């Protein structure tokens, strides 16, 4: 389907696991999980990101 976003900003990671990309990034919303913080995935990792350090591509 469509669940990808672009990264507000720089997220760099803060947890065992976490996600890590750069501003402008398509992260790859692979599951809504929490209201300000999703499940995603970009460089070639899956993780966890702020959902307020993205933003969406097809509005």
């Amino acid at each position: 389907g469509s669940t990808y976003v672009q990264a507000l900003f720089d997220f760099d990671p803060q947890e065992d696991g976490e996600l890590g990309f750069r501003r402008g990034d398509f992260i790859h919303v692979m599951d809504n999980s929490d209201p300000n913080w999703w499940k995603g995935a970009c460089h070639g990792q899956t993780g966890m990101f702020p959902r307020n350090y993205v933003t969406p591509v097809n509005r």
